C-alpha cells in the first residue's frame, strides 16, 4: 500500500532562507497536499496563489518535498504531508506534523 | 476580496441519509477545498477518493457545498471549507468548522 519513504521534522530557520520539508511516498495512488495550520496548500504540484512554495521534486522518486523560498515569518506553522484515497479503495495516509519555526537576526 | 455568503453549521444525521454542508463565496478567485478532520477532500466538484463526496451548486453562485450521500459513521468529523489565495495576491479564507455528528439508526 501507499506511504511515506520520508517524514517531515521539526525545523528552525532564518528568514530570507530556502527551507526544504521533506516528503517521500512509496507506491503512492492518491493525490498529494501539504496543509500549513491545517489549510491546504494544493494538490498535484499545483500551488496557485502561494508564489515562494514549490514542489519540484520528480514523481519517480517520489519526491513531494515542500520548498519555500525566501522564508518569511509568516511561514511559521505547523506543516502535514497529505495524501487521498486511491481509486481502488486504498485508504490515505497522513505525516507526523512538522513544526517550522522562523527566526530574525 | 472573495469572501463567504454562507458558511457550513452542525448538523446531527442519521447513517443513510444525504448530508448537505453549505458553502457559497462570493467574488472567489482562488481554489476552494473542503477538509475533513483537516484532512484535505480535493479541489474537484467530483472529489475522486471519496466515492460518496461531492461538491454540489453552480460556479455562478459560488456554490460549492459538500454533498454526502449516503451518510456513514465514518463521515462523522469536523469540517471546513477553505478558499486559496488568488493569483494576483488575494488572501484565502476559511469558514468556520462544523461538526458533523453521524447517528446510527
Ligand atoms: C494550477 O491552478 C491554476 C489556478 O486555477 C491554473 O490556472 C493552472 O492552470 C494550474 N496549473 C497546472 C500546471 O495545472
Ligand atoms: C473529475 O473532475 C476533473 C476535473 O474536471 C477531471 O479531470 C476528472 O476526470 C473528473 N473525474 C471523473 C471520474 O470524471
Ligand atoms: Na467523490
Amino acid at each position: 500500500g501507499q506511504h511515506f519513504a520520508m517524514e517531515p521534522q521539526d525545523q528552525t530557520a532564518v528568514v530570507g532562507s530556502r527551507v526544504t520539508l521533506p516528503c517521500r511516498v512509496m507506491e503512492k495512488v492518491g493525490a498529494l497536499q501539504w496543509t500549513k495550520d491545517d489549510f491546504g496548500l494544493g494538490q498535484h504540484r499545483n500551488l496557485s496563489g502561494f508564489e515562494r512554495y514549490s514542489m519540484v521534486g520528480s514523481d519517480e522518486e517520489g519526491d513531494f518535498s515542500l520548498d519555500i523560498y525566501p522564508l518569511m515569518l509568516d511561514d511559521d506553522a505547523k506543516y502535514q504531508c497529505q495524501v487521498g484515497p486511491g481509486p481502488q479503495g486504498e485508504q490515505g495516509i497522513r505525516s507526523r506534523f512538522a513544526k517550522l519555526t522562523v527566526l530574525v537576526p
